[PDB]
């Protein structure tokens, strides 16, 4: 685990639009903080409706019949994305230092597995671009029916704070890949690595005007994206509140497509025959990744009743293991939380467990003097009806409860609005199938939790999301097709 | 062309929610009328939004973990969807009545056509059955990863007046070969074909709540399936103006996928060198077919100036042949349209034609002394700022324009907020693939107009809707995709 | 189980070639016996070399551009072949108990099971005519690249004797979906059903020449086949010999395309941790299925030492139990062999298990005064270099073998040039995940044995074939890909 | 087009197995010279069939389960080939050098398009290495079914001297990509470059015998191969002598599966209306290219009679230019052939093409007093029972011929046994598609020709070969389909 040998110096703070750096119409600028110091880093442009506008004319602009991004080969499309890939590799440590400090993100977790996702997804998506393909079909008459597999168009991007980097090159890596031309939105919390990496894809070669940066706020340059008359489809990954906000703002103005990935409250159900040290281990990763601040945290667990005990005094013990501080100092296990509100937010609902009757087995309350931290808390004993059973806390906070009826716990786990992940832990291969069928979930893991590739499709059921990332499937989300139907004299199979 | 040898007689009237008939909860049942003579057919069930809760409580439970329909063989859903095609070609003389008495459409297309094209997209979805097939992935690491299409869930379903079979074989195909349950809204107008088919579902032995249907208005019961939080999935073709309000009511409910099909401005582009005959005659066809009322209705007509006037005059020629009257009367070539609200557009459209200094060729009033007849007319020299080239209007009037710069009207072509569909007409191959890729158009006919079927995918670009429906590409709206990763202690290739 | 209430007469007995009956060129005919009597049922023209002639003739003919056969919708094709499956269903009773009288097939079966294949089958490639598509591909340079999936053209089919009827509709059904013209020679043995299914190609109303079908020898008739030079491709399902001798004949000729399937010598690996009874019935049913005269029967059964002696006092039991005699009779549960020379290769191979000192358990020797009947026969304590662990004996014999070490006996079971199908019974998951990722076989069943259905497709590993037939990936090897690439202006993604 | 500043040094001489480099079993070498001077170049150890046997051991040992090329991730897999290419980039210089002074090219085109398309479609095919998926499949009954599309095992794969490192690529990519190993046989003239990307392949880290090359002869080495019983599949690209000798070899042995490309007598149809200068220019190259040791060589042009003089006139313009000479020197436009047979074999078809009475426009004999030179050679009023319309002349040697009537040069272009692609010259669409697809060809090209591409299959139809090469379709061929089955409780959809 290598680092850094000299301190980092932040350079890259304005809006990238057409490969160039803008100051913000207004002339206004925001603070950046460093979540485990609470002092500020720098001062960022702050972007707005205006500067939206300006990102949007340049995208499409970009996206026009006859310029170089539509005329360019597939393969070049492909050869840009790994180049940016090997790019990210190379100010790897640059950047996954930058994403720690900026994001309180454990350095080694920076470093080893969101910088090697980077890069790994960049890869898989390079690697799709020559190969999205229409279909010949052998329509009723005499004609010829092909199909494009085109591009949709300017695609705006907004992204949280919990991953920064990883959530942006899975939104560029497939938008790019078929051919679109985007507009993103970074978290204001976070937009420092997402500034980094434009540089890289200038450095890189893509066409002006390709990818387009506008750091900012919600609702001011999100709002503005999600309500843009000349902007042909929205992703978004973060809270409900805002999901349902863009999606209607999409509905009033120019009907844009939306998709949407909106985090969970997914359960893990452990069965009396599960490896039980594979089980708590991989349900504790589940639930305390990243200090809980995953769209996927295992926020409920239903053990059966002869192993509970036992499941639930394992867990307390690995939870009793973690070291908090700065995420950047070596040995340090748990960063803090990335702000006020999240830090308010998940007391508060630690409060509301007490209260209703919980049992807690470690942790409860804030540490430090500095650094919005919280320690490791382990509720057991937890009931259904409870708020820390059925909100997303999205802070290291565990939730383990007991069943014994199996019919009645697949129902449990499925009664919430959510449904974005869950897991199985048996050693029965009917029933390994048989749960994993019958949950409302859109990864299901069996024997194991948190595994997240490029080449897996990815999203929710229910108010999870709409929609799939990644994978082949996800792949289908920036394509729009057409059906083209030529008359010919006679058709011959 | 035969024919009923006997009155039609009515008999479905009420609302199909789990293989039974049911009166509406408040006791209330609404009018259905003949558009071609202004007379009521019968009385039928209103259903309201308790009504529609009805109907949704009887599709969960239908699509519920270990139901029949959850259970049976795919094969054997293919089966049932087999099966209600033949007994709609064994009831194809009446219902080809029924439709066109109901929805004042031409009996010989009604028979030969919107029956044919029910039956033969029925048989088409229901080889689909089977063969919805997920993936196994090469993820990284020591896993075994698969996915699996399931069926969404419930999914509401809210159908137009001007194709009300066709539309209803549409939406149930797809739903139901991939394992989805139905609540189907049908138009108000024109409930009564969606009713027999509903007596044909339960004759098939589909398992009751499979399908639902719940005549009634929009506001009613169209808005409780929109905002209601236990449907998974609602799908939606008509007006612009409600594709927005279900879209929104989506958002503020419970998030449920939306697909839409909205309409058009259609535009045709006749260079000089096409076979003018030919494209007279399609595009003639493609903006008068059903009274005009046809969300791919070519209703914007470029043609090159050296070929304009020729155009103008063979098409104009081509209008003046119609026969108006009663759908069911052998020889009659234009019936009315569906009713009083879209008369009284259609006329005030006309009227906006003169005003703005359109030239006007033949027709430009109405017809008759019942229904709603509007005469076929025909615009010439119309300009693109004129309302009849911007808006839809959905009744039998055909706007031609003038062009001599090709680049210049591909932009016009794609300068609308609708992408519908488009007609491309000339000989030359490179034209015609470069025309036809540059078009924002979800499907665009070269040297032909209006050819549609169930092997290929349908559907919007920009505001003319939202996904595909039907084709290999259709189906993919109808399943959700879980990816399920299991634990190995070794992977191999 | 509903029987024929009337004596089946005899009727199709002449080579079929463009829908009509033929005599044989030489004027031979050859006798046809019914395997449980050893009486002759009837007398068939033979057909020959020249008569194999006229049928390619007639076949390259019907697949010339512009007939009927290539101008038809594929929906069309689809729905020929949903009809012939009806026109089967319709004459069930009829076809079944033919296919018993002459295959020596238990007739509850030969209904139940074979029938129902043959219609389920025949439904599956209905389904799939008209959704055989090809690509549209973004390849480098201004060029439109797309490709047509057309049907290869002439294809000749020869098919066994132990599943006459099924194998007759695994090789058309594909084929003629595709849209390819074919020659069929079916087994001497078993010419019976596939020329009454000829009739009913004749009444569905497929155009002549897309089906012929030559009865005949396999040195004369089918040696015409494989080495005919206007023959686009042969398929073919039987002994490994003859495999060798088409793929010869084939090189020599004309290249055609070659496609095998050659029967197996197929393990079962039986865990102590296994469903017993559940094993021990799948295996037995595995082995015994038609006598033993299935290309996949579980020759091979490793059980752990553990359960060793009990799985052999069960399975001896199971064996215990059948009745032999006339497979037309309700009750009985096990028919004659299909002629002599499969029997006295069966009673020789008994033979040798017995002199290389093999345990006999129960059975051993021939059976009654008529017919070809072999007394259920089961060896334990069988070895890997006994002729009856090696050599697919293809009679109800039975060979059960003992193991102790887990990566031993995945050697032992992959070491066979063949590799068709092999079962694995266990209760862990991960075991069946990667002992079925080991073996080296076209099928792996888990927890279950000889499950085959139309979805799936279906061949061998190494010398049991080549190619696969069904399912998705079945229909690729009845295709012809061509590439068409356009010169153009200027190309857009 | 740079050049090495450094003069070639020759190092890699020997037979590469698992990784090393090798000595032949016999000690024996051969020599290799270059065609330009017929001067030896070095000496290269002579593999034969011992030699052959210790590289499928390597190559068999390198595909068990358990090892590190099974087991590594697919993407890992993607990840070496991309390497490979980055270091064919790298040495691209030398690598074009080499192939032009041992394959008699043309320096610009070795380094600007032999060398390009290695490092093209070695990008191609990493990208496809985790993108290779198998399907789960809603199979009738209580059961859970998916395929894996697992790699074959050992591949050999016997390679020509026309690409040398074209068809290295073109084999090596697909079967690693999807995770074979292979045994590598290339031309006995031209084993050069095969050794040098082998020590790329050793550099890049791919596990020790996943790659094996064994340059030697072909009644040896190549032999040794077609009939090897542990070879899992041959693929080979060359006469179709020996394509038939290998199809043979291998339905004796073990019955390995067998794919063949096989060369050509590939038409092109130029109708009155084509551009004119456009399809001669394309024919021209298309059979001029590499002094027409192209499989797809456009070696019968049909020319419309109104057009046939012009175009006659315009070829001889165009063929005239040629400068012979050493294929390294720059402005050199045609380099010699392979070799002695091929050069005698050209000479014999020119003398009978004059004494058949096609009459000569220009060229006609040898050129120069070394190298094996032929001079540029048209003929004109071709007959299609010459020799020189029947035969592959594999020479610069372009055969012109007229039509008039068109339904009979399509017979005329398909009455022929071969059917690798053809070229189709019109501005009409109609006949665009409809001649296309009436001809019997593997790739047909409109208004251009000899366009090939990575992202496209590419294969014959008839006696130029089976199966394809590259895009998504080739990739089938490197896959064997396993299917599994495991039995559950009760399954849903
Ligand atoms: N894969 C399977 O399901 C089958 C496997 N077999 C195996 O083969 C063994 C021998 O049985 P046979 O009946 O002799 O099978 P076989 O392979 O000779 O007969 C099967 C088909 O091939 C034809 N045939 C025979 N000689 C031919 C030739 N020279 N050229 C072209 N076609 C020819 C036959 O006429 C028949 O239509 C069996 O004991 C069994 O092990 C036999 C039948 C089916
Ligand atoms: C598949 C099936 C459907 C319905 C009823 C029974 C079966 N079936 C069979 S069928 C044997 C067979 C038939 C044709 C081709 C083959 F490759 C194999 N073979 C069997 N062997 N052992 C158990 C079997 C079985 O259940
Ligand atoms: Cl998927
Ligand atoms: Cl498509
Ligand atoms: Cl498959
Ligand atoms: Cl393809
Ligand atoms: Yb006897
Ligand atoms: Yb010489």
């Amino acid at each position: 685990l290598p680092v850094l040998l000299t301190d980092l110096k932040i350079q890259y703070t304005k809006i990238f639009i057409n490969n160039e750096w803008h100051d913000s119409v207004s002339g206004k600028k925001f603070p950046v903080f460093n979540p485990a110091t609470e002092e500020e880093l720098c001062q960022v442009e702050e972007g707005d409706k205006e500067d939206v506008d300006k990102a949007v004319k340049a995208a499409r602009q970009a996206f026009q019949i006859g310029s170089p991004w539509r005329t360019m080969d597939a393969s070049e499309r492909g050869r840009l994305l790994y180049k940016l890939a090997d790019l990210i590799e190379r100010d790897r440590l640059l950047l996954a230092t930058m994403e720690s400090m900026n994001g309180g993100k454990l350095y080694s977790n920076a470093y080893l597995s969101d910088l090697a996702g980077c890069i790994k997804t960049l890869r898989y998506c390079a690697g799709w671009a020559d190969k999205i393909q229409g279909r010949t079909i052998p329509i009723d008459g005499n004609f010829f029916t092909y199909t494009r597999h085109e591009p949709i168009g300017v695609c705006g991007q907004i992204i949280p704070w919990n991953f920064p980097l990883v959530m942006l090159i899975w939104k560029i890596g497939p938008a790019l890949s078929c051919g679109n031309t985007v507009v993103v939105k970074p978290a204001e919390q976070t937009p420092l690595t997402a500034l980094h990496v434009a540089s890289l894809i200038k450095e890189a070669g893509f066409p002006p005007g390709v990818v387009n940066i506008v750091p900012g706020y919600g609702p001011t340059a999100g709002a503005a994206i999600s309500s843009h008359m000349d902007i042909d489809k929205v992703a978004f990954t973060g809270s409900t509140e805002v999901g349902k906000l863009i999606k209607e703002a999409a509905g009033k103005s120019n009907l844009k497509r939306v998709t949407l990935e909106l985090g969970g409250k997914s359960p893990c159900i452990v069965l009396a025959d599960a490896d039980l040290d594979n089980a708590v281990e991989f349900a504790h990763h589940g639930v305390f990744y990243h200090q809980g601040q995953c769209c996927i945290a295992a926020s409920r667990i239903f053990v059966e009743e002869s192993i509970y005990d036992e499941f639930v005094r394992r867990s307390v013990e690995r939870a009793k293991k973690y070291i908090l501080g700065n995420p950047l100092t070596p040995g340090v296990t748990q960063g803090p939380q990335i702000d006020k509100e999240q830090y308010d937010k998940i007391l508060d609902l630690i409060e509301s467990g007490k209260k209703e009757g919980a049992k807690l087995e470690c942790g409860g309350g804030p540490w430090g003097n500095k650094g919005y931290f919280v320690q490791p808390t382990v509720f057991s004993n937890v009931t259904d009806e409870m708020r820390i059973a059925k909100e997303e806390i999205f802070g290291p906070v565990q939730q383990i409860m007991k069943f014994k009826s199996l019919d009645d716990v697949i129902k449990r786990a499925n009664n919430t609005f959510y449904g974005l992940s869950a897991g199985v832990f048996t050693k029965d291969i009917d029933k390994a199938i048989t749960i994993s069928s019958a949950l409302q979930a859109g990864t299901v893991w069996v024997n194991c939790y948190g595994v997240v590739s490029a080449q897996c499709p990815f999203g929710g059921f229910k108010m999870s999301g709409n929609g799939r990332e990644l994978g082949e499937y996800g792949f289908h989300e920036y394509t729009e097709v057409k059906t083209v139907t030529v008359k010919i004299s006679q058709k011959n199979s």
